[PDB]
């Protein structure tokens, strides 16, 4: 049970690109593995994976000039799944 | 989530290894991609989880290779504040 990253703020480096800042929530339950960034005109909308979660930063590509734009975060944990029964297979010439 | 049942590995010839697996049931909920290790250690997961096989790339000839899997869900959080900003 993530929560979501406080203090969120966007500002446009170029016509066709917008970085984003976020902090981090004090407490949270277990580590998190990733952050999601989405962006919507809105008038369908795009999903952005931001990998590093240790991370206060990140700068959106591609997009389009004269245009205004919404930004929405949340923070990601994957829970890992047991592994599986171990297989063996050698590569031959 | 639930290991990957009835594992199975072959490869092509002298680069590429397919896997095979057979999905687990009774799962709280859905999945959101299969992690695979590849010990010679490197974890390569496969995007889409409805997927039963996935062809492993970047394997030199005459080598030992051993595979193990697993599941993964992505617990996602709350959306945060929304916010505008301008392009010019």
């Amino acid at each position: 049970g993530p929560p979501a990253p406080r203090h969120l703020h966007a500002q446009a480096l170029s016509d066709s690109e917008i970085q984003l800042t976020w902090k981090h929530p004090e407490a949270l339950p277990g580590p998190i593995s990733k952050y999601v960034v989405e962006v919507q005109v809105a008038g369908d909308p795009l999903w952005i994976d931001v990998d590093r979660p240790e991370e206060t930063s990140t700068i959106i590509r591609g997009l389009n000039a004269s245009t205004r734009y919404l930004f929405r975060m949340r923070a990601s944990i994957q829970g890992l799944g047991d592994w599986s029964n171990t297989v063996e297979e050698s590569t031959l010439g």
